[PDB]
């Protein structure tokens, strides 16, 4: 029609004709190295000249003119499906996962360019967010049995009721609660049944005793992202990078989205809930990305946060968003970087942390804690100190780039060739 | 599409109740249930309709937007021109005559409304411009204060000395706690001080108590009356939002005067430099006042607290501003765990310029009043207000402040610990 | 309509009452206060015309903006367009002739123009990429640079080694105070450094002095010239303007590049991390740059102001920029009330990262460069400058700034004390 | 206030400075005794900061914190002719007198002032003709 979608098609053919009749990634020569990476910058190089006009029809059609919510994962499924050569095929992908991150073609950038237009657009944008603050499908599954025992069990994470308390415990003892894509969906599903359950008025995360040798009997709260899986091709764009960003980390911030199905929807569509952090060992990377969104955070008098990856890592999430607001524009780029790591007993930790506590208070600490989260007075104000401290264009606008600089970050060789080393 | 209608009917179902239900405090728990129903379905439908015609209906109050009402005039042209969508005159004087217990919260409709106006783009600014024009009070009181340079109100003493507006908060049998009618002696002492071309900066201090408690001692603030708030005479309208969008707002942004004098194409509003000297101790609505000041001084034994953090109303803009001056663990310490804050601990100093000792402090205030006369500051606090709160944070938060606030001022853990005070 | 009629009826009024009374400082008080009366309704008329006919003004010189143009090229071409709006070549010229004390204020026209442009969130974004893209003079320069890797201007020497752009200011008898020409000097010696592919790092710092005073010791600024803001010297546009939507933005957001490279499709602007290093003090201008960089060091004896909190200009977008750094009660200590700022108080560390004895600093100077080396931090540098300040936001600002900053550079009290220097 | 004149402030009963002044012992390598410092500081600053100072030459700048150990008032240069002034007027009467002969006696005992100056007598003169001393001196 501008004859964009013809040219992103040709582009896209281009691409495929080149993978199909050159070697493989680890034998390709420089010229054949050279060719197929301009052939893929072409193709991306329209894919977003064809959204940055195209983008609200696109998703007009995936979503009915905004009247489905589809999370992410759907999303970008249907939009490979109805507009071939735009994002990967669930296929293409498959192939992507069984490959060494070295040796991918970078599909997901793809991906990266389209949930980047869809959330720059005020129509678009605000509709895919909602639609990952509904509760997933898997927590609406368990919430009876969870109403009923107060218990559930998932490989990342143990869920607890206890006193009015969603307990979280991050309890993978062999490698310091290191995230991946099952993580998220585990805390997800955690962080959905803690907000739906009305059995439970605040919240709690805290990690679990450790296994491994240098641990063993010590709790660890996080060790980050895990390096292993990243370097072996395990950790999603979509799945993990932007899932936990869009999911549960933001109902953290804004609750649930829910259904019309109580009284005083029409005030509070969204259940929301207070949040304690409790961080033994360390918190480093994600981990401590995580406690930039909560109402209040203890700490162990041993305790460390840091932001390691200043060098050759990906972007910290939405830390790059946040800690300018905790720790202002010096701190946050000491910490960002140039991967200054803030300890627990230091000043400035308590621009992150409410409270440090010698290890053997700390349990008792806690407890005080929960209980001073309780009434409707912090539900409506924390509401309100959300509302002011992160505004929906401006997380949405940060999501938005985070999309596509992320996912060039996820394939950079600097990433691919540190992560390896670990 | 019918919602007028539809909220018509659900209106007159709430009457019908009313008429025929006994009394608050009579009733059973299956005829407590059936107005709550009864009312949440009516209100449900007022933001509904006001979804997708608060536009029109604004429009049709101001003559699309060429006459500026203030909240009052606003709230009282709505409810004639469109029946049963806010509470008319009559039924506010019933509310107004019941203790806070038993009112079945009409005003929560006009929480609804003006959280509705405030979101509009377009009707929004406009209101908000009209609060920042003088009061007809104070343009009354212009001349003989001009001439006089003094002024007696109930709540406030206004002295125009040396090119300062020394507004002195006189409610010396109950620690300057706040009604009514002090906003609207703190409104009309606030335009009086920027429409006098005698005053160049302003000044708020507490005066001299006499209380036995406090005889002989200046106290600034002890924040909201709650005995009054217990009784039913806070009102959400003439209190709660008027000294947030009039006085305390043309504290940062000045008076929108007429077009009549020169330079008005490029300063269409009056603004002065505030100075706040704190005596005592600043709490609740007191506190607040001091996020919003160019210069603060306190005395030695000052403290600020926002204390009502288990069963309080939110702290006004508090929760917009605080996060500016303290950032969200110690704004969140302040406003969800009551964290009070004393003048000589080294965190005051991110809401206090000066902490002086007693004997010193008179003589530090008259100083720092002769450091604000310029052009050059008046030009500077105007960018830097700017910078510092953009008109639609602050639209944005007082359209949701005026629901979420309106609910609390009906919730049950409110009234119930304000039934418990003195 | 009818305001273009009403505008061109002022600014003839205008023009007769200048050619028919005397000159400036020979007008009896009746005189005075007529020209006055009608620059008055003049430029209230330029407001209210703007109001509404603002992007139809601009999409007329911009071919519906189609066409970039910067600040100098836009004022020029609305002169042309639309006479009486903003002031002509010609009279611009008259004007700088005078000493500030002697203008009529045509560069108020200018400010109500641009505050006009940048309040439009179509035309208001496109001018602010117009002045991102690269200055002819450093795509001139460019070829030489990448040879030599050493530009010698009047105001700023610029060496590429070791990966990084050494910009040192040099105005040696003045302590690097600033004027229209040290701005061009600096974006075009920023613009080199970010087009430069053998460029990784921007080092900002100042060079050693010659004036007796400080013989032998580096200095990083001194702030604006104000004997030449005395004499005229300063331009609204060409200085104050250009200055924050150039050179100052392009160390926030890089160079916007023609479609010409691989990757334009995700980062259509070249950006890089900056390192500064204040020797001696930053004072007004030379502060505010400070708010922009990635690292900042400074000497121990070295202390930060924007002193003119009395009878000053606006110290820049220092009132955007300090809150984000110091919170709102130390920034308005500094900006109202001139609190002065020492490398070894507490709250330094607000503006700086690292406070070093003389005899170590160009050491962590040195390490510091290496520190930023990499596509991480690039990425990461882009999504908080992104986090900390929005487009709109500075857009905003720089809109109100525009007329703001006008009307105090034509202000009796500034002008009265910049005489005084 | 170097070498000798910054030991001059470990005696007096108020001590003003200028925002930009420092204050070192800076002959940490090469140096002579810096008279009673060694005596005096540890009592202002404690035995980490006056090793510091003394042992390794570190300068204490009028605006840093530790400032404080040693100074009482730090004023901006504009402020300090006034500040100096109204210092002088605070210490008036007979009860200063007395108070600070009985807080002098406290903080330096007559013998800890003598076996300092005693041992001092003959470090320094062994220091005032040590090698290294006499090389770094002829290069000033
Ligand atoms: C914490 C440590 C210093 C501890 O060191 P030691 O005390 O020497 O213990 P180790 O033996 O290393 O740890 C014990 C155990 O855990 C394993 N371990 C520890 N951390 C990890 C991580 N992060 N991944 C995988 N495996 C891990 C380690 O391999 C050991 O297992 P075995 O090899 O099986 O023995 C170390 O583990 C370490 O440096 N880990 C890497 C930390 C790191 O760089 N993490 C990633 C930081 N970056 C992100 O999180 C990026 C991110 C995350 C997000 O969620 C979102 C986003 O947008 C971006
Ligand atoms: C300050 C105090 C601790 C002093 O304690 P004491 O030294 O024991 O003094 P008291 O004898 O109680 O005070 C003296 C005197 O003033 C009366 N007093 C003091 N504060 C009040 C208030 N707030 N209301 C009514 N009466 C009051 C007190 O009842 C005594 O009167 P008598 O009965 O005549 O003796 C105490 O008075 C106190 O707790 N006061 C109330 C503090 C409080 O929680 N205030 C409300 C805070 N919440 C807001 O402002 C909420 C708000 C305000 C807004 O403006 C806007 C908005 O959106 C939200
Ligand atoms: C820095 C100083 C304290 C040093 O004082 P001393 O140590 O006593 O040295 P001096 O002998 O005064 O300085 C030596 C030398 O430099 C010259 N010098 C120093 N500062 C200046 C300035 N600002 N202009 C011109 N010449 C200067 C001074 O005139 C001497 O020249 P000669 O007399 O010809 O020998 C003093 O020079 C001073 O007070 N300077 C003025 C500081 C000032 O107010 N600067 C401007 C502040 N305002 C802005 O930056 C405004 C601004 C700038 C912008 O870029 C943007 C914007 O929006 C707003």
């Amino acid at each position: 029609t501008d004859g964009l979608w013809a040219a992103l098609t040709e582009a896209a053919a281009s691409v495929e004709k080149l993978l199909a009749t050159l070697p493989e990634h680890g034998a390709r020569s420089s010229a054949e190295r050279a060719e197929i990476a301009a052939a893929h910058d072409a193709a991306r190089a329209l894919r977003v000249r064809f959204l940055d006009t195209h983008a609200d029809a696109v998703y007009d059609r995936l979503t009915d003119h905004r009247r489905v919510h589809l999370r992410l994962a759907e999303l970008v499924e249907a939009a490979a499906t109805a507009f071939p050569g735009l994002v990967p095929t669930q296929q293409q992908l498959a192939v992507e996962r069984s490959l060494p991150q070295a040796a991918k073609e970078g599909h997901e950038i793809d991906q990266g360019i389209f949930l980047r237009a869809v959330l720059r657009s005020p129509l678009a944008g605000p509709h895919l967010l909602d639609a990952m603050l509904r509760p997933t499908p898997r927590a609406l599954e368990l919430l009876p049995e969870f109403v009923r025992t107060g218990e559930v069990e998932m490989e990342a994470v143990h869920l607890e009721r206890r006193d009015g308390v969603a307990r979280l415990t991050m309890c993978r003892d062999d490698r310091l609660n290191a995230e991946d894509g099952q993580q998220v969906d585990d805390m997800e599903t955690a962080v959905d049944l803690a907000l739906l359950d009305p059995g439970v008025r605040v919240g709690l995360l805290r990690g679990g005793v450790m296994s491994h040798p240098r641990y063993r009997g010590k709790r660890v709260f996080s060790a980050g992202i895990n390096l292993k899986y990243l370097s072996q091709g395990g950790i999603s764009l979509v799945d993990f990078l932007m899932r936990r960003e869009l999911g549960y980390i933001h109902k953290l911030v804004r609750g649930v989205l829910t259904n019309d199905d109580r009284p005083g929807w029409w005030h509070s569509p969204r259940i929301e809930k207070p949040w304690v952090a409790a961080v033994d060992g360390f918190a480093i990377g994600g981990g401590a990305q995580l406690l930039l969104v909560f109402d209040r955070v203890l700490a162990s008098s041993d305790a460390y946060f840091s932001l390691p990856a200043a060098k050759e890592g990906i972007i910290p999430g939405a830390a790059n968003l946040r800690l300018g607001r905790f720790a202002g524009p010096r701190v946050s780029r000491q910490v960002i970087l140039e991967g200054r790591r803030i300890w627990a007993k230091e000043p400035e930790a308590r621009l992150l942390v409410d409270e440090v506590v010698e290890p053997d208070e700390l349990d008792a600490a806690i407890e005080r804690s929960l209980t001073r989260l309780d009434g409707d007075a912090v539900l409506a104000n924390r509401r309100m100190l959300n509302l002011a401290d992160e505004s929906p264009d401006g997380f949405r606008a940060y999501m938005a780039e985070f999309a596509l600089m992320q996912a060039l970050r996820l394939y950079g060789h600097d990433v691919i060739d540190k992560v390896g080393r670990f």
